[PDB]
């Protein structure tokens, strides 16, 4: 149904060998934030038929108002929801820990994955991203120590599925973790980038990254710009794609939600797709490797 991930030095394997597979990111999954409305199993089904989706990414708030802190069993609940039709439809889920400032709680975090660890530990579906985007932080003094941590915790309960770690800087600095990397199974690290706004250079430090023996994985992806506006970059959407798919690196697009900024794949309430959803659901369909 889904073939287990393995990191091996540079790239992830599938079974035996080296892929990768394109999917969508979810907005927030906070009370209140619009983006909770698309957690369910009929979304994640229309993904795997309409889109041939691979992955869902569950994108868990955390310290902001609706969020897993205000309401645990609520945002658990819009999780567990996607995971559940993930593992169903032959997709790779992602459970996400979206935060900016992990390292302020890490005994939730830690409470949270040892729960998801042991429901979700056995299927070859799920993986875990610990921390979304930590902003001007210390990779070896603030990052590492957390995600050593908790990536302990999950260990003692699930040996061996995909654990990614969020770099510095918005996810850009993948080279400064490859200075670094984290002594652990199955560890893979995120890169984040909006076509819009980045570019070849952001390109240069994920092939330094690469080239250090670090793998690493697209959580989140742009086609426009950073903040979520302006319109799609073709030129450098396509550069990016490549790039991805050249180092088969597994991605996920930001996001399919219908708020009214240039990033959503739907105009608001409705499933017509933005200028952004047909280029990523052309970008998903076509992509080498299905789920
Ligand atoms: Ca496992």
């Amino acid at each position: 149904s889904v073939e287990p991930l393995s990191v091996n030095g540079n790239k992830i394997y599938a079974g035996e060998k080296a892929k990768s597979f394109a999917g969508n990111s979810l907005f927030w999954s906070n009370n209140g934030w619009g983006g909770e409305k698309f957690y369910t199993a009929d979304t994640v089904a229309s993904l795997k038929k309409d889109w041939k989706s691979s992955i869902v990414r569950a994108a868990m708030g955390v310290q902001e108002s609706g969020g897993y802190l205000q309401d645990p069993a609520g945002n658990k609940a819009k999780v567990e929801r996607v995971v559940d039709a993930a593992i169903a439809n032959d997709m790779y889920a992602i459970i996400g820990w979206h935060s900016h400032s992990a390292e302020n709680n890490r005994s939730e975090a830690i409470r949270f994955f040892q729960e998801m660890a042991r429901k979700y530990g056995n299927k070859p579906n799920v993986i875990y991203e610990i921390y979304n985007e930590p902003l001007q932080v210390s990779w070896s003094n603030t990052i590492k120590p957390y995600a050593e941590a908790v990536i302990s915790a999950i260990r003692a309960i699930d040996p061996d599925n995909l654990i990614i770690v969020g770099t510095p800087s918005w996810s850009q600095n993948v080279d400064e973790a490859s200075r670094d990397p984290i002594n652990a199974k199955n560890i893979a690290y995120t890169l984040h980038f909006y076509a819009g706004t980045h570019g070849e250079s952001l390109r240069n430090k994920a092939r330094q990254a690469l080239n250090n023996g670090i793998a690493l994985f697209v959580t989140e992806w742009g086609t426009v710009n950073a903040d979520g506006n302006g319109g799609v970059n073709q030129t450098e959407t396509d550069a990016w794609v490549t790039f991805m798919r050249d180092n088969n690196i597994s991605n996920a697009n930001w996001a399919l939600n219908d708020k009214n900024e240039g990033a959503s794949t739907y105009y608001p309430d409705s499933k017509n797709l933005t200028e952004s959803g047909k280029k990523v659901k052309s970008i998903i369909q076509s992509w080498p490797y299905k789920a």
